[PDB]
DNA sequence: CCTGCACAAACACC
DNA sequence: GGTGTTTGTGCAGG
């Protein structure tokens, strides 16, 4: 059995996992797809100083993830792309 | 140096 | 279970 490692989540999911639950408790009738749209709208309204703390914590998650797999590399699946010249 | 694609998680509805 | 939705981060190509 092989255990695959998942990439660290950025400052938006960290913020959205906590903010998503609150929006579901206060808006139990709102669907996640509509909440996602409202969260993106509210997140773009946050100031750099307000987002800084969320940037610092996500970076800690990235370092803690790095401490678990310091030699990890992000390797995305690119689409068969061959451009003629 | 600049631009574009891939990939992460959570919940309601059928 | 699969679908539909969001932003941030990293790597590849020209």
């Amino acid at each position: 059995m092989q255990d695959r490692v998942k990439r660290p989540i950025n400052a938006f999911i960290v913020w959205s996992r906590d903010q998503r639950r609150k929006m579901a408790l206060e808006n139990p009738r709102m669907r996640n797809s509509e909440i996602s749209k409202q969260l993106g709208y509210q997140w773009k309204m946050l100031t750099e100083a307000e987002k800084w703390p969320f940037f610092q914590e996500a970076q800690k998650l990235q370092a803690m993830h790095r401490e678990k797999y310091p030699n990890y590399k992000y390797r995305p699946r690119r689409k068969a792309k061959m451009l003629p010249k």
